[PDB]
């Protein structure tokens, strides 16, 4: 299976940091065993002991091409560092300001990136195919056309998604919003996918599984399950949708939410020229037990020992894959919340989400 140094060139360091402070440095983290020799610049205490034992268990070692920093300033003097003073070019994962970095030692093109990501522009990506209902409108006339919708109704940022069922979820909508905003029409989906793919010159575009979204009926993030059972016309719609961002200089790992409706059709109604935890689900997949996956985080309770303790049991166990770990203890016993990004897989679908019950029992 694909490792991400795979598709990037050897001058290239890689940060998966939003630009939560303790939420954006547990997220340094996701890529590290996919990495391979990838450079990755983590949080320190993203790789403390505690990641080094939990990797142990499952026979993985944590990768010594790491550069750590400590805070935003030592995050940012590293940035600047490596690419004035070691010729490297710097792979976001998330837009930074221009003040840290200027474009001309991004490994991708920031006008790119961001115009792959830009959710207003999904139509320009799929070439006008895969779409809802929707519009972009200027704030100020919002509240008037909002009334020309019909329920369900999706709004996006042009807060985050709101999806409305009716006229007092609009009304809670509208006093949050109070330049331009995305409204959509919520499509009765029976089906979601996560469906992603890799670029590189000499490897060209290829497609790395598909995980499904867990979501609430607000569509907030509960975790991915794995699948292999992606429709060919679904696939297809995301092939068409990477070529069209590999046309315009695109490389690396891109994932798009596609729905499906009862009829068949494909909705795109998030795309995602970046990669997620999902990915290592996908790339890891020959160390995993294909009957269920299911990709999500957690935070500790308070507790950061009993939080390491306890998830520490479970890997034992089998159950539980570990990716992440931001050590809260880094900061001083229980001063700051441990995190822990992970996989629990087994033969079904029952018997993994009995044992991931069972653990956050355990915690709570
Ligand atoms: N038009 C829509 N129809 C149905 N569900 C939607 C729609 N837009 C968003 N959702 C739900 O909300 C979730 C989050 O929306 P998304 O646009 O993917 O935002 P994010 O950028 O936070 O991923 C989706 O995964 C899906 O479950
Ligand atoms: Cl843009
Ligand atoms: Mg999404
Ligand atoms: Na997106």
């Amino acid at each position: 299976n694909l490792t991400l140094s795979d598709l990037y060139d050897k001058d290239v360091v890689y940060t998966s940091r939003p630009s939560d402070e303790h939420q954006s440095n547990f997220l340094t983290g996701r890529e590290l065993l996919i990495a391979n020799q990838l450079p990755v610049i983590v949080h320190e205490a993203s790789a403390t002991d505690k990641l080094h034992q939990l990797f142990q268990v499952i026979g993985k070692e944590v990768p010594n091409s790491i550069y750590t920093f400590n805070n935003q300033q030592s995050y940012e003097n590293l940035i600047k560092q490596l690419a004035h003073k070691e010729n490297k070019k710097i792979y976001f994962q998330y837009i930074h300001d221009e003040t840290i970095l200027n474009q001309q030692y991004y490994a991708l093109d920031k006008t790119l990136f961001v115009a792959l990501n830009n959710k207003a522009r999904i139509p320009e990506w799929t070439n006008g195919k895969f779409l809802p209902k929707r519009k972009v409108v200027k704030i100020e006339q919002f509240e008037n056309e909002i009334k020309n919708w019909e329920f369900p109704l999706v709004i996006k940022p042009g807060y985050g998604v709101m999806i409305c069922y009716h006229d007092a979820d609009l009304q809670k909508a509208i006093t949050r919003i109070k330049n331009s905003l995305i409204i959509e029409q919520k499509i009765e989906e029976k089906a979601n996918y996560c469906v992603q793919f890799a670029y590189s010159e000499s490897l060209g575009i290829q497609y790395l599984g598909a995980a499904t979204q867990l979501t609430d009926k607000y569509g907030f993030y509960n975790g991915n399950e794995n699948t292999t059972n992606v429709p060919e016309h679904v696939i297809e719609a995301g092939r068409q949708i990477m070529e069209n961002g590999v046309n315009q200089g695109f490389f690396g790992v891109a994932g798009f939410d596609l729905l499906v409706d009862e009829d068949d059709n494909v909705y795109a109604i998030d795309l995602n020229f970046r990669q997620n935890g999902s990915t290592s689900m996908l790339l890891l997949a020959n160390e995993l037990n294909s009957g269920y996956q299911k990709f999500y985080s957690y935070h500790s309770k308070g507790d950061n020992t009993h939080f390491f303790n306890t998830i520490l049991k479970y890997v034992k166990e089998g159950s539980l894959y570990p990716l992440s770990y931001y050590d809260g203890d880094w900061y001083g016993e229980d001063k700051v919340k441990s995190r822990f990004g992970c996989i629990w897989h087994g033969d079904s679908k029952e018997t993994v989400l009995e044992n991931e019950r069972a653990f956050l029992a355990e915690l709570e």
